[PDB]
């Protein structure tokens, strides 16, 4: 019966699509396998595969989210609850859906390499021992926060500058809003705490996401870009603007990790640690 197999919603990452046999399509079948009868809906933003991939780079996130909530509302099989699983940026994107549209109701939220506190660095460009790599990130701030760029560039919408955090707070139209950086939005807090399980998967040897701690809702300590602090020690947790401390107390937060690079996981691992949250 319907209650036994809770429907699963999937949101792919940057540069990928809803229905590619080697990436999300393989996920869809690896789930329909271990769970007979499950209804899987892999989100597609736009009318074609081509628009879906380019949309992952060039369409205002807030606009994608409203589009998604519109789709989840017209699907009858979801009205009684649904699990969600986001890949890479798909992770923070699904958390926004949870915070902004309580109906239909999301149950378990699985984040696979998501960047809940954004990013501040370029792929394979460590700033510790490289001057050129470091200059770039600290300089694209004028660009990343430029009004016209903010609404046309997906990456810019979750770029988080720790050195000049006030500029980040006043100009980010996506990440800053869902992270309660400009005053606490009551419904966002109540809506997230309404989830049952929020599972965050972090790839220990990630070279693409800087800082990797963002995958566990952590980030660089304010004022600089070298040392990082975990979610627990951050102001977001301390003051509970999102309800994360309460949820953690209640056992609703799960922190998982594994060796490997970005989105590099085995069937072995996927069957042994993720499926349990979907069944
Ligand atoms: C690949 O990278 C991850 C993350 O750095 C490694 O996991 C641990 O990383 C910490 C931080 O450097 C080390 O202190 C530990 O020694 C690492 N774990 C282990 C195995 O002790 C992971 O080990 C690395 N895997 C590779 C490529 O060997
Ligand atoms: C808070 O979020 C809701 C949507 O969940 C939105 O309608 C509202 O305008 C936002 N601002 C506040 C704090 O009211
Ligand atoms: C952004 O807005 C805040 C609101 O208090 C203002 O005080 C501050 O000067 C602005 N910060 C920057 C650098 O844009």
């Amino acid at each position: 019966d319907p209650p036994a197999p809770l429907p699963l919603v999937i949101w792919h990452g940057m540069g990928d699509s809803c229905c590619n046999p080697l990436s999300m399509g393989a996920i869809k079948k690896m789930v329909e396998k271990k769970i007979p009868g499950i209804h899987v809906l892999s989100l597609e933003i736009g009318k074609t595969l081509r628009e879906d991939v380019e949309n992952s780079f060039f369409l205002n996130v807030n606009s994608q989210v409203t589009t998604v909530c519109q789709i989840l509302a017209k699907d009858p099989k979801l009205q009684q609850g649904y699990n969600a699983m986001g890949f890479s940026q798909g992770g923070q994107f699904l958390r926004a859906v949870a915070q902004r549209c309580p109906s239909p109701p999301m149950v378990n939220l699985i984040s696979v390499g998501g960047q809940h506190q954004g990013v501040f660095g370029l792929p394979r460009c460590p700033g510790e021992s490289s001057h050129i790599c470091d200059f770039i990130r600290k300089t694209l701030n004028a660009g990343a926060y430029n009004k016209a760029i903010q609404e046309r560039l997906v990456q810019a919408e979750y770029w988080h500058d720790p050195i000049r955090e006030d500029i980040y707070r006043n100009h980010s139209i996506f990440l800053a809003d869902i992270n309660q950086e400009r005053g606490v939005n009551e419904s966002y807090k109540k809506n997230l705490m309404a989830l049952k399980k929020f599972v965050m998967v972090k790839f220990l040897n990630d070279t693409i996401v800087d800082p990797v701690d963002s995958e566990w809702f952590g980030f660089y300590r304010s004022g600089q870009a070298k040392e990082t602090i975990p979610l627990q020690e951050s102001t977001l947790y301390t003051q509970d603007r999102l309800g994360l401390k309460a949820m953690d107390k209640a056992g609703q937060l799960v922190f998982l990790a594994l060796e490997g690079d970005h989105l590099q996981l085995s069937e072995e691992w996927f069957y042994a640690h993720i499926i349990p949250f979907l069944e």
